[PDB]
């Protein structure tokens, strides 16, 4: 990435012409000028939150994020970039909005226990970012094998349902390898270009690690596109307990690596701050894998999701997630995604019986 | 890449255990405790030279160089790391012996036009820095484009056998592409993780070009993996001519970039300096396109390619050129090639009639 303020700002200007992401929208000659010259306490500029936006001009039929942050800091110190783009990517979440977290479980209170015939697994993750380093793609080596270190004691010391094992990628045996691959707890060198070109790819995979419990029910990954990355999942429908299981778990290693003078990044702004700004506020997406055998062939599936205020994603099962991450708590996601997956299961018994369904007005379930 | 001297030497020090470069035979922890805190007028840091030299391990079969300059200077201020590996790679060559340079070709004095029945085509090819700027791993848009730019405008102007035209590859037309393509002259983005690691890639297609004579026997392509790529080709074996071609435009160049204040980096103890350490001196690959029927199925194939100095590759015709850089002036490796591919066209003609052959002593032809 890097620039040189020996050049004039027009030089250094990227060609952001053809390009379909929510970086170049907001980039102007004068932002760029403005500042160009900033970096953050550790040496992070603009030319490297903007690289994966001006390497990846992607396609006119969706648009990425195109920039990402390499600090705690960046989001403050270029908030004239970030900013727009925020409230672009997150429904008008203006510079003075505040994002509340909620992780009581107990407020889950009316959400349940959905049903085995039509949802196959449960599932809930969400990513943190650890106070004192810089984020992926741009931490230095010594500063990711000390959040590999500090996250391997915090999880080794866990007890109970919590009890696991931690699989470092760098010395892995191809029969700790293969079970992992079917187990689905494996991950890899990112091959996503969005993910190469911010330079979070470098000395793979030095400090990277898997780690889960014995129970296989809870899951971090260490390294890999931001410090942390956090799953409770469970064959079924137990959604309240896939919540209850994830929030524990994450009060667990978060006081511990409080104690040690790292807590997760978070601010009262962003809620817990990641690499990437379309993850910031919960980083939660929490979701079911769902039978929706007529309904999503029904011509509104679209806008029934659209309204549910959830999202789908391939494996006639799919993958149904709350859609929201910032202005809204984690138990309003979560809760969302009971709601509206309840819904749809009563909808699809209908269209069973060759029934109509209907539709709730917007921002519901 | 970037490091960070807060930390310690060895929470820095990479992981370069089952590793197969250049780079990682010559690491050792002192070596890095004591240059790690280094950097180039430009900001350039061993951090950023053994970078792709960490990222990418290879195979046990084949040693990569491992690691890249980002400067001029980098050579000089990392040439503890630098030194040793040049010596390794370029057969003894120490840090105290000189290189020659010759671009006189009227030295090829004894070398000639070779059987057109067995030699396809004859091509000389070569690599430039130019003084003033980084290297690919590490130049800003603005140094790009300012290469770009003097590189342009000093073709432009060439006139007669060496008028031509520029082609940028950001506004290529689909006519401009498949003609390059089905012309050999096209190139695009890297896919190997070699040259990706080494962060050369960045603002992709940004200042990249192609570059080429009326006649399409002189080529220059611009910013890809040094600043220039130089060029003489031809269908048939008139080595000398190509040669020619390829000396007299060169000169012509660069007589444009130094009075400009720009002439091709160059050094009296390596030669033309390049991005990687294997490339030092010529930067040369002269080589042809020769028919060898019997002689590649013979037993003593790689053998006498050894003794003459040369090298094979894909394409039975083979691609065979000179296998020096350093150490030897380009009129004493295109004359090698000469030389031994008239050798290599009589053996042939002998296994043609069923006779035996004779090889020469080493480092000869």
């Amino acid at each position: 990435n890097k620039y040189k303020l020996n050049y004039k700002s027009e030089e250094e200007y990227p060609d952001l012409s053809k390009h379909n992401n929510h970086m170049a929208k907001v980039l102007t000659p004068d932002l760029y000028k403005k500042l160009r010259d900033k970096e953050t306490p550790s040496g992070f500029t603009l030319d490297d939150v903007i690289q994966t936006g001006v390497d990846n001009p992607g396609h006119p039929f969706i648009m990425t994020v195109g920039c990402v942050a390499g600090d705690e800091e960046s989001y403050t110190v270029f908030k004239d970039l970030f900013d727009p783009i925020i409230q672009d990517r997150h429904g008008g979440f203006k510079p003075t909005d505040k994002h509340k977290t909620d992780l009581n479980h107990e407020n889950l209170k009316g959400g349940d226990d959905l049903d085995p015939h039509y949802v196959l697994s449960s599932r809930v993750r969400t990513g943190r970012s650890i106070k004192g380093y810089t984020l992926p793609p741009h931490c230095s080596r010594g500063e990711r094998r000390a959040v590999e270190k500090l996250s391997v004691e915090a999880l080794n010391s866990l007890t109970g349902e919590f009890k696991g094992k931690y699989y470092p990628l760098k010395s892995m045996t191809e029969q700790e390898q293969q079970q992992l691959i079917d187990d689905h707890f494996l991950f890899d060198k990112p091959v996503s270009p969005l993910l190469l070109a911010s330079g979070m790819a470098r000395d793979w995979p030095d400090a990277r690690g898997i780690w889960h419990n014995d129970n296989k029910s809870f899951l971090v990954w260490v390294n890999e596109e931001d410090h942390l990355r956090v799953i409770s999942m469970e064959k079924g429908g137990n959604m309240k307990e896939v919540f209850r299981r994830f929030c524990v778990g994450l009060q667990k290693i978060e006081e511990i690596f409080k104690k040690a003078g790292h807590p997760f990044m978070w601010n009262e702004h962003l809620g817990y701050v990641l690499t990437c700004p379309s993850n910031l506020g919960t980083g939660l997406r929490g979701g079911v894998h769902v039978k929706l055998a007529h309904l999503s062939k029904h011509p509104k599936f679209e806008e029934i999701l659209t309204r549910l205020r959830l999202q789908k994603r391939g494996t006639s099962v799919f993958d149904i997630s709350n859609a929201d991450r910032l202005g809204s708590s984690e138990v309003e996601q979560v809760q969302l995604v009971v709601d509206g997956v309840k819904l749809m299961v009563e909808m699809e018994k209908k269209l069973e019986k060759g029934q109509s369904i209907d539709d709730m007005i917007p921002a519901q379930k």
